[PDB]
């Protein structure tokens, strides 16, 4: 059960190191053409125009190949490096001008010929962002909560939406001109007797638009690729890009006859949906399904060769960047877009779904080692043992991936949403950890972070944060009788914030429904073309809005700890555990009371310790949350759905609560998803695992998020993988949704710390992706060496 | 019965003559003051950025008292001139920069100053417009059809929609700061469960905004009524000018309190409406009804002063204008907003409804003489014959006023649209002849002209216009078989070309209810407070979108001349008629078998003299364009309706169509409304109403127009008014809707065409409005010159 794994071809290691070598830059080709169609086209309905959008980009964005690939499309120039989407927001952009490539998380290059380029374009824009309309939808009241940082929006506010795991299978079968088929007869069949005709017919004209330009992109890479051959010297190369060229000029226009072509076509895709929009978790899903049908009737191509394809594939996938202000990147560090594609799992039927790709898939992460794809595995009762013991193995390599899903919660919980049972079987995963029934789902799986440790704050001072009315006055502190009376007050909070939240959802919402619905996007989801409405008017059969709880051990552990040490054991006062609040602890005030308060609150029964009464306040701080959410509906006729997950905001959302009763001084940071708190779990996995099952995943059916991390000589051997391999079964057997597990010795990390120059390829999870460690900010990687090292 | 006419005031015959020596003006300052709210607000939900739009135009407009006037509220600088709302269209105002002082129909004059100032703001708007919107979402076929001269929706393309009578009674009682509240107890009840609260809401932010703006508008009228107190030397002058000053302090911010307020009240919002949007037909209607209270219940104000302050709304409303593009202009001719006043009728109880101020309000019309108001009476079994009598007595002053509603045929006519007979009651006149239960519709009661003519010329040519096929190949003329194969023919012509005329229509409503939600007007409409929502997205309680056929009798007598003299008579045969018609009846070649075949035709029956043969075939062919616009709904959810009237066009749309087999040659033209063809009504006016009668209007809902022509003696003495009344009542009782009637001498209109200069008063009747008849361009002229005179 201990098998190894192959290397990768020397051009598969040259094609990684230039990723890895690759300094990342500004570009302004994209925002210039993009400006250029808005400009042109004031006149046409929102579809229309995003349809010259895409044409004018797939015309003239400069057509790049790199040395020694297979697989080609590029969305920038210089490797690793991002385009601009001004149709969302600017204006941070052209602030961090000349402090972008010195800023600490994610920084850029940014030229000045890009700057002077970049300035001209953003003369357009003011008030014309899909984020200025979101702004002007918002009540008084939800800014300032915001400002106040109980919760954001800025995912999908300052940038473009996708979390989206598009019909990859189809275009490989019909091709574009397929898709384009499906519209001129969907058009043929419009009932024009009543007035909702003409929007549904503009729809249409905008999808046959937007995909005769989508061609002409692939063919555009197939003269360059014939280019580069008549001018390559080396002969076999010169071959490779003969073939390239011919694989550009059948796929995506049509469909895939080869693997080459196959994984070609699913590369444009992959690229072609991150230039019609900044959204990220462009997730391909289940690419061992869609995509080993074309592998099984390639009799040609050999193992060899096929594994290089995709090998160059996984490389390719991390091509993509993309910039954000110095805050958001700060949340979503690591030049991160969250690509997620799971391999195993069911067919639709309930057989097993493993296949020859899988494995190959999990080969080609352990050649390439690169941060993305954010690569997963499905885990289901019949889960082959060969599966997961080798899933195990690959994890044993430190990257952080497989992260592991678990289809016996996953599944029954999109039914509670209205996924029928067929489609559910389907799912991939999305971004992080968030589950979806693949192309017929908009999602919206990260549209928010909700701060549920800082309503706690807020619900202890009466409504009050810093000393500004921000909620309800739902009693002071020092007048709760018992818990009954504090969640009285906490629940009452919570409906108003997340009645904020939801506003401000929406807002973004109404605001990409009516200033930017994408028309290339949209013909890859059920059932925009049937429907001739997009993505963003509700096109798709499920619909859906995710927010995301966090400081949630935090907030259970304080509650859990006013509980035990003022109410049940009498040890402090209310009026105490307010002034100590107040104080910091006594941090700077050196107050010894406030100390001896702390150390009392630190020493509380923590979550993540197979201790049930404390574990069950865990659940119900989690639960009042979720059930909050679910009531609320979205403008595209779907249902918010809660999920708890970190992605690197956990330090940075850490700064806006101030100490908590569970002995938390002020502004440090807060538990990773449903993590049990930074080193709190003492007693080991077993323990911790079962805990993090005592919540209820099912109902945070936006996924939920658990981070472990080993020291390898804990996983040596094969009774380190036999252990490993009954957790992960412990685990999801407990109703559990999720865990994904770092091994790695702390000292690894250290000299990470000390010696960056030469930890340049050390990736490891942050939480529901992994990134190189070196491109985290300290106190990030100092968070990620806090987390507990847990032991068999 | 013949009882005669008081006469007005110096003053107010000081005002009524300001008007007529007013020069029309193009002014700048509303269209630049609008550009820069644009400019500044890009990132607003479009019904907020028009809050904005208003807000700024209100606080600062400027604002003109003119020399004695006691009603003021002014829309233009200099008397009887007209803005500039670019946001509808703006080119056309640019290409004319120097041509519209000195076109035939409708000239101003713009100055230099004005064209520099336009030409700046309009480098602002390419595209933006919303002309540009509704145009792109027009089909190409349905742009051809338009290009080719079969119908036109350019009216709402080109400017703004109006056509609505507004709930004055409901700003008299309760005043802005009523609607203000009405918006603020919507606010403060809104269901927020879901996502349609945060639109709803930006409306109701959106409603609120524009009323305090207005107020601030009526309060600048009232510091410019003081200033100019504080330098008056005439006391009489100053105690009226101070008095002016507290009436708009308090009005119409507030309830009217006195008559004077109230007509204040009145001429703030039909002055102000046409401030924020260029629509016209901006219809007081019930004016008589909701002024009344304040008539009755003012216990200090005389008869004389009263009558004298209704007069100077007769006036004021003279002082509104609004140019269109030189071609529309012909259509629209004579400076004329067609601003709808009726009086009389039933109460919601079912009985009459007269009151005093009904008889004050023909009054009016005798002292002023003016174009405006649109003057009208409805009449039911229940009229008085005192009111009959005297309304009759006042057309015979030949100013064309009152035009006569049919409560008979009107009220049943809208209950089958689905207005409650509670509503229909109530109803008003729109514009020309559109009736519509006031304050709770959006009726787009002139959506469109369509040339039924024109399409009677493309079914004869196999649906060819010029070398072009333009509808259906139904067959060619040569090969019907007999007068059923032509209908076929016929109905399959209409069928095509009114589907295209529904998606003209509701291109131009979508873009305006995406584009131009107007939230000042749309407040005083039933149930645009209540629901959340402008009229431009269904706030109105009943919705409809009202076409207009052009050249009834021209078909009309055009198919039987083919059942007659070709099928019946044998007197020609179908080639003979496709050459002769082909040919222009010879009217070139000299051709005299064509000459001969002209003749034939040409002396056939005609609709108009009381024959069954010939009037059925009319009533068979307006029902078949009838029927077919009947079919189609618009995307505020209402019913198309067809309406049958001319306005000015019915020469201008002439010159669309081909000679036809009734013997009329290429281009020459087509009959008004329901009226006979010119000249053709030979047995008298009784003939000729029953003729009109034969006609089904009540499917024919927004309205048809009858005209006729008197003899000024025979109208004359006691004997001819109970003649007079006499036809109303034989022209209503057999079930026609609508008869207004001039009262001219041929030479009084000949020496008008032949010294303009000494008949500068001279106002006659053209279709459902009246005209200086100088104004009127030559072909206009020769038109209601060449109507047929009839004679007791």
């Amino acid at each position: 059960l201990e098998k190894g794994f192959t290397h990768p071809t020397d051009r598969v290691v040259r094609l990684k190191n230039m990723i890895l070598h690759a300094k990342p830059y500004v570009e302004s080709e994209r925002a210039v053409l993009a400006t250029e169609a808005y400009k042109e086209n004031e006149q046409l309905p929102a579809i229309m125009r995003r349809a010259k959008v895409v044409e004018k980009i797939f015309n003239e964005l400069p057509v790049t190949i790199r040395p020694d690939e297979l697989i080609v499309g590029a969305v920038t120039i210089n490797p690793r490096s991002t385009e601009i989407c001004p149709e969302f927001s600017y204006d941070w952009v052209e602030k961090e001008f000349d402090t972008m490539a010195h800023r600490v998380a994610d920084p850029f290059i940014i030229e000045k010929k890009t700057a002077d380029e970049l300035h001209q374009a953003f003369k357009y824009w003011p008030g014309k962002t899909t984020s200025s309309l979101a702004a002007s939808y918002m009540s008084e009241g939800t800014k300032e909560s915001m400002s106040n940082g109980v919760f954001t929006v800025g995912n999908y506010f300052f940038g473009g939406i996708g979390h989206v795991s598009v019909d990859y299978g189809k275009v490989l079968k019909i091709g574009f001109r397929g898709i384009i088929d499906e519209v001129t007869r969907a058009l043929e069949n419009l009932d024009r007797s009543t007035s909702d005709y003409i929007k549904k017919e503009q729809f249409y004209n905008a999808v046959i638009l937007s995909y005769q330009a989508a061609i002409n992109f692939a063919h555009r890479y197939a003269q360059e690729a014939s280019r580069l051959a008549r001018e390559e010297r080396d002969p076999t190369r010169q071959r490779e890009l003969e073939q390239i060229a011919s694989n550009c000029t059948r796929v995506p226009e049509y469909g895939a006859t080869t693997f080459w072509e196959a994984c070609q076509t699913f590369w444009f895709i992959q690229s072609m949906l991150q230039i019609e929009s900044s959204g990220h978790s462009i997730s391909p899903g289940r690419f061992d399904q869609y995509m080993y049908p074309y592998l099984a009737a390639d009799t040609a191509i050999s193992s060899e060769f096929a594994q290089e394809l995709v090998d160059c594939c996984w490389i390719k996938l991390n091509d993509i960047n993309k910039t954000r202000d110095e805050i958001s990147a700060q949340a979503f560090a690591g030049y991160a877009v969250f690509q997620n594609l799971c391999v195993g799992g069911q067919t639709e039927d309930g057989r097993d779904a493993t296949n020859p790709l899988t494995y190959m898939c999990m080969e080609a992460t352990a050649h390439v080692r690169l941060p993305q794809p954010s690569f997963s595995i499905r885990v289901w009762q019949g889960t082959p043992d060969e599966f997961l013991y080798r899933a195990c193995e690959l994890v044993r390599l430190g990257l952080g991936v497989p992260a592991m899903y678990n289809d016996e919660v996953i599944i029954p919980a999109l039914q509670n949403r209205g996924v029928s049972l067929h489609d559910a079987r389907d799912y991939c995963i999305i971004g992080c950890v968030e589950p979806q029934a693949p192309h017929r789902t908009e999602g919206w799986h990260d549209a928010a972070f909700f701060n549920v440790a800082k309503v706690l704050e807020i619900t202890l001072n009466n409504g009050r944060s810093g000393n500004k009315q921000l909620g309800p006055m739902t009693g002071e502190m020092t007048q709760y009788a018992g818990m009954d009376d504090f969640y009285a007050a906490f629940k009452k909070q919570m409906a108003h914030f997340v009645h904020q939240l939801v506003e401000a959802c929406n807002s973004v919402d109404i605001a990409h429904g009516e200033r930017c619905p994408l028309p290339f996007l949209s013909a890859l989801v059920d059932d925009c073309i049937g429907r001739g409405k997009s993505l963003q008017e509700g096109g798709a059969i499920y619909n859906f809005t995710g927010p995301q709880a966090f400081g949630i051990a935090d907030t259970g552990d304080s509650v859990y700890a006013i509980q035990k040490q003022v109410f049940e054991d009498r040890r402090l006062t209310l009026q105490e555990l307010k002034g100590a609040l107040d104080a910091n602890f006594g941090y700077r005030s050196g107050n010894p009371r406030y100390e001896e308060i702390r150390h009392i609150l630190e020493n509380s029964p923590c979550f993540g310790n197979d201790i049930d009464d404390v574990d069950l306040v865990a659940r119900q701080c989690a639960l009042i949350y979720c059930q909050e959410v679910e009531k609320y509906t979205n403008p595209r006729g779907g249902r918010f759905q809660a999920g708890i997950y970190p992605v690197s905001a956990n330090v940075l959302f850490g700064k806006d609560v101030s100490a908590l009763p569970d002995g938390r001084l002020a502004k440090e940071p807060l538990a990773d998803g449903v993590s049990p708190r930074q080193g709190k779990d003492t007693l080991g996995p077993t323990a911790a695992a079962n805990s993090v099952a005592k919540l209820d995943h099912f109902i945070a059916s936006n996924g939920t998020l658990y981070n472990q991390k080993f020291l390898p000589s804990s996983l040596a051997g094969e009774k380190g993988l036999r252990n490993f391999g009954g957790l992960v079964r412990n685990y999801f057997d407990k109703k559990g949704m999720h865990v994904q597990f770092n091994v790695i010795d702390r000292n690894t990390l250290l000299e990470a710390q000390k010696n960056p120059q030469q930890h340049q390829d050390l990736v490891v999870r942050v939480a529901g992706y992994s990134a190189q460690f070196v491109v985290l900010a300290k106190e990030v990687q100092d968070d990620i060496i806090s987390r507990t090292e847990q032991q068999f």
